């Protein structure tokens, strides 16, 4: 784990510049493309990008599991829809499963915690069936935590040998947006009032629960904030692991990760907070209509690109963002140069 | 003409409501996909989409021309580079070619005013080598006008035939930025200080004169606000009719149209001004980097889907946002029912 911390290699700046000269030639007004080009730039200098904006395979790695906090009435959303909804995810007609099929990608699903028997087609990773309650203790254990983020890791990396160039990431896990407000919370310094939002249609009425279920996860669990293994195990969930994992994962590989809602910015939080060297290869998807997107998103210092106000998860928003990512090489790779046209611009 | 206005179709609200009744039990929480949702049954709406979101063939429109107002040094391009750039649009080489390409959508690049020999290759519904210089005058006449918007509305609808479902506006025209401030202002009521933008990278210093020019425009022609042909001939160009020529035939034809950026808006407010019925049809697309983009946005009531500081033009935008118009009807049609599943939620 330290190994796969220290080895997260840089940005090749120098492909970078190549690449910045290059946008600068071709046929429009330079700068005209504005983020488009910028996105170009970053994908030059990622490593396992061979010094050029490409984008190969892409797959789309949904990391699922339950809650024990779902007992504190935090979630309207029946339990068992994870498991369900798991299964559904092994046949196409989920919402990810939509657009990820839209975008070429393919989705991975794989269980992290369920509370429920193995679901076959899912790749089985299971800690435990579900995390521990974050509102009377901790979610898991440390060396639980370590070991996921170790396991998540190296799957991430295996997939970028076979092909895989782009990752988007996922989850689904029912009450999964009461620990992801307790991690920007502490991450973040903000009051839980500020961060705690509506989840999958909670009743205005159960909100204030909400929040004291948050701020007693924090009071009783103490988690550090400039320890990222610390929060994650405190008041975490396997599911948020398991994002931070494939995070870690593409990082180390030298590829880039696309970011999905809320869910994936808490998991982005504490990846940057375990790995700085990890900031350089997150790509924000959407701008998600959850309540502490705009504070989560400030702290990471992300514009989405996406202004959809999605709010399902499941990497969803991940998928929606591919056709940008693959645009941006496009362009970079398809477009005529301003000197072939004997065309001069300031 | 009178016609053709008066024969814009009304939405299929019949169709609307079985689109969101469909939505709504789709494999989800309700409303979870925001916007793609409403997207979704803003296509359902439109008659010439059969009653439900769907994409057949796709194009995108680029409308050709020059502007005397160029003379004014309102635009550190050279002239030329409209006709050059034209040229391209043949060879697949430009930013929207690119795009379009990525989008499986095809570019028609129309010549509605180019100050050059004609180019083979490009449609020829030339007006005139140019408009005029609207500094000193209007840019044509309004017989002009209404004849362009007879001819690209169905030139537009006559695609419609040909298996289009899906419309893009885009525009090519050195110096056009100009005369699209002097429309926004004029329909929005806003100073030309705050609509006036750097277009193709205009130095700042420059700035001064292209507002004064703009004043200049508005206060010699006295374009009357309430009406759209009278403020389009007046102060906008031949390529500024054509969009809005478009975006006529489109509606008329029952069928969707992407925007581009801030050209785009400027004939949008034109063709809402002269056929409110217009205004269903319209699909924004990104939010462009020009300095009049908010306000203009606001005055038509529409939040883009992109946020990526593009000021190219071309209906480079447009193209961009294809891919989320027809994720809204994979969204619709592929995703698997809750009922199915026997889940059920609040
Ligand atoms: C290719 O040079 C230019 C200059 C201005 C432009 N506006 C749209 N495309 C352009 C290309
Ligand atoms: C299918 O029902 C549900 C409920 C919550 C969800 N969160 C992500 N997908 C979900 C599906």
């Amino acid at each position: 784990l330290h190994a796969l911390l220290r080895d997260i290699p840089a940005p090749d700046a120098e492909a970078m510049a190549r690449t910045q000269q290059h946008i600068d030639g071709l046929l429009k007004p330079p700068g005209s493309l504005g983020r488009l080009e910028t996105l170009a730039v970053q994908l030059a200098g990622m490593p396992g990008l061979n010094g050029t904006p490409q984008v190969g395979e892409k797959a789309v790695l949904v990391m699922c599991a339950d809650h024990g906090v779902w007992d504190e009435g935090v979630a309207v959303s029946p339990k068992i829809v994870t498991a369900i909804q798991a299964a559904n995810m092994t046949r196409g007609t989920t919402g990810v499963c939509v657009l990820a099929a839209q975008a070429g990608a393919k989705v991975h699903v794989i269980d992290v915690g369920i509370d429920a028997e193995p679901i076959p087609g899912v790749v089985n990773m299971r800690v435990a069936r579900g995390c521990g309650n974050i509102a009377v203790g901790p979610a898991m254990s440390r060396l639980q935590a370590e070991a996921l983020l170790l396991e998540v890791s190296r799957y991430t990396c295996d997939l970028a040998q076979r092909g895989v160039t782009l990752f988007g990431v996922g989850e689904l896990g029912m009450a999964n947006t009461t620990p992801a407000a307790a991690m920007v919370s502490v991450f973040t310094g903000s009051d839980a009032k500020e961060v705690v939002g509506i989840g999958a249609n909670l009743p205005p009425s159960r909100i204030d629960n909400k929040v004291d279920v948050v701020r007693r996860a924090i009071a009783i669990n103490q988690p550090n904030p400039r320890d990222g293994i610390d929060v994650l195990s405190k008041v975490g969930g396997f599911d948020l692991v398991g994002m931070t994992g494939v995070m870690l994962g593409a990082a180390r590989c030298g590829l880039p990760v696309l970011l999905d809602g809320f869910l994936s910015y808490s998991a982005a939080l504490a990846a940057c907070q375990i790995a700085p060297a990890v900031r350089p290869y997150l790509i924000p998807s959407h701008f998600s209509a959850e309540k502490g997107a705009r504070i989560a998103l400030a702290h990471l210092s992300m514009e989405p690109y996406l202004h959809m106000a999605m709010r399902l998860g499941e990497g969803s928003g991940a998928a929606l963002a591919m056709p940008i990512v693959e645009a941006a090489c496009a362009m970079f790779h398809n477009m005529g140069e301003l000197a072939a046209s004997n065309i001069v611009l300031p």
